[PDB]
This record gives structure tokens, C-alpha cells and sequence, in this order.
């Protein structure tokens, strides 16, 4: 489907069928730099431990 960025920002993954959006994960510690990135269909709500940011364009995360 779409393409989002790996942890390595110079390499992307193709999203699975049905998934569209690109998400990145933070930890409450390192809010500055996200720790994991991938594709998803529905943007996961923020947790107490890790924060989720999604965006609806390619290689945005």
C-alpha cells in the first residue's frame, strides 16, 4: 500500500494490505527521537509508556 520509514530513515517498508498510515513510536523518556516506525491502518492511541504519532503520507515518519 503506502511506504513508511524504518528505524533507519534511509530505508522504507511497504505497508501491509489495508494499512495506510505511517506511525512512529516514542518512549516517555526519549520524546525527541522515535524508536520504532512502521505502517498501520488505525492510529494507535497514546499510552503511558510509549507515545504514538501517525501521519497520512509516505515516509513521513
Amino acid at each position: 500500500m503506502l511506504k513508511c520509514n524504518k528505524l533507519v530513515p534511509i530505508a522504507y517498508k511497504t505497508c501491509p494490505e489495508g494499512k495506510n498510515l505511517c506511525y512512529k513510536m516514542f518512549m516517555m523518556s526519549d520524546l525527541t527521537i522515535p524508536v520504532k516506525r512502521g505502517c498501520i491502518d488505525v492510529c494507535p492511541k497514546n499510552s503511558l509508556l510509549v507515545k504514538y504519532v501517525c501521519c497520512n503520507t509516505d515516509r513521513c515518519n
